[PDB]
């Protein structure tokens, strides 16, 4: 008896620690642009120092102009105006905002924000029905009350901000759709690898796709949950290039890098390291699964196949 599958080590934390405090502010507004903005049409980089890499290794670059996806950091709802504008002049089909936030989030008086608990872990643990159900009361809970809206300095607590008494309150669905984008939620947690629940309903969300959907994925702070799913897609829709190339590739447009490679920690977030080894397992065992199961149409779901075919730790 295994209490916890690799996989699924985020399971062992219990939620009532983590719980929400502080309306966190998740952009200020002063760029046109969310940070993090890229796209699978743009041009391959240097890879970064502390990935350990070949930067004279050239990627394979096939399959990336037909791959149609894109990836960014939380936005304010005239930045998601501006993305959903660039991505049209690349393509015709529907554009996609793959909302991957588990934490509960949306716009007070048009301002982004997110109930923020340490780790970001505020809805740990619950079900994607009993998240949403969180968002969609505090979200109605602060119209007409007065709040306080903060950025997180350092050690991760409140510094600054500003207090306003509320006129108007928005889900990001409403945002997406004033934008012109369809709206898809996928609840994932912040800083670990998603959950086979995750997992299932994104490949049944994949599997519906018209060929040519472009699809716009995005986290809260960051590239960590961003680029798992970029890299998810790359793999089923281009199951001959080797996982090397994927992995490489995702990197050198802007995102992080999922293969082996000198983990480092401040003492402060030595809790992160065996989060990063479990990620690095796990994409690996993702890339089995594409490669076994291409035949069909992947009739077995990840879920099912997973518990016949555990990974083990590093």
């Amino acid at each position: 008896t295994v209490t916890e599958p690799v996989g699924s080590y985020a399971r062992a934390e219990r939620p009532q620690d983590f719980e929400g405090f502080v309306w966190r502010l998740d952009n200020d507004g002063k760029e046109a642009l969310p940070r993090n903005f890229r796209t699978s049409a743009d041009a391959l980089r240097a890879p970064e120092k502390k990935f350990h890499l070949d930067a004279a290794y050239v990627p394979s670059r096939e399959g990336m102009d037909a791959l149609h996806i894109s990836g960014s950091s939380a936005f304010t709802p005239a930045q998601l105006k501006n993305v959903a504008a660039k991505l049209r002049e690349k393509t015709a089909g529907p554009i996609y905002d793959v909302d991957l936030r588990q934490e509960s989030h949306g716009y007070l008086d048009g301002i982004p924000v997110s109930w923020y608990g340490e780790r970001d872990w505020a809805n740990l643990g619950k079900s994607q029905h009993e998240a949403l159900a969180d968002e969609r009361h505090r979200l109605h809970a602060a119209l007409h009350k007065t709040v306080y809206i903060a950025p997180l300095g350092k050690h991760k607590l409140p510094e600054g901000g500003e207090v306003r008494r509320v006129q108007k309150v928005q889900t990001e669905q409403e945002v997406a759709e004033a934008a012109g984008m369809r709206y898809f939620r996928i609840a994932a947690t912040d800083h670990v690898w998603p959950t086979p629940e995750n997992i299932d309903r994104f490949l049944a969300f994949y599997r519906t796709l018209p060929q040519d959907a472009w699809l716009h994925f995005h986290c809260e702070a960051g590239v960590g949950r961003t680029t798992a799913f970029m890299v998810m897609t790359d793999m089923l829709k281009n199951p001959s290039v080797s996982l090397k190339d994927i992995l490489y590739r995702q990197h050198e447009i802007g995102g992080f890098y999922y293969g082996e490679f000198p983990i480092k920690t401040k003492d402060k977030d030595s809790w992160k390291t065996k989060y990063y080894r479990e990620k690095i397992v796990m994409i690996e065992q993702f890339y089995r699964y594409v490669q076994e199961n291409r035949a069909d149409g992947y009739q077995t779901p990840w879920s099912v196949w997973l518990k016949s075919h555990p990974a083990k730790a590093l």
